[PDB]
């Protein structure tokens, strides 16, 4: 990896308390399944490699980051204490695309198709048990 780019977001940290709870598995065994695998996923599951995609000022503007990378590894390595957190990640990545790119640009595209499954996940997250 190179210097260039930011270290990813946290991942593990022991000193933060961590829960299962029935709708992080919803966000783990629905939610992220059903986004991973969409057809326009790809530019979603990593971070963003601005050196790589030669996008020097990305990380000047996008300094909150996030990705479905860095989601699965938080929801497999049960990272979270609340659906809340996670959800917000997702909001986050999707605010990054918006913020950065052109509306209509095929990335802004993309994420919108994700954001719009998201939604409808999201609009049958359980209730909490
Ligand atoms: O917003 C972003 C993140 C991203 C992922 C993939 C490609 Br190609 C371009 C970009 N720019």
């Amino acid at each position: 990896g190179s210097h260039m780019n930011p270290p990813p977001p946290e991942t593990s940290n022991p000193n933060k308390p961590k829960r299962q709870t029935n709708q992080l598995q919803y966000l783990l065994r629905v939610v992220l399944k059903t986004l991973w695998k969409h057809q326009f996923a790809w530019p979603f599951q990593q971070p963003v490699d601005a050196v790589k995609l030669n996008l020097p000022d990305y990380y000047k503007i996008i300094k909150t980051p996030m990705d479905m990378g860095t989601i699965k590894k938080r929801l497999e390595n049960n990272y979270y204490w609340n659906a809340q957190e996670c959800i917000q990640d997702f909001n986050t990545m999707f605010t990054n695309c918006y913020i950065y790119n052109k509306p209509g640009d095929d990335i802004v595209l993309m994420a919108e198709a994700l954001e719009k499954l998201f939604l409808q996940k999201i609009n049958e997250l359980p209730t909490e048990e």
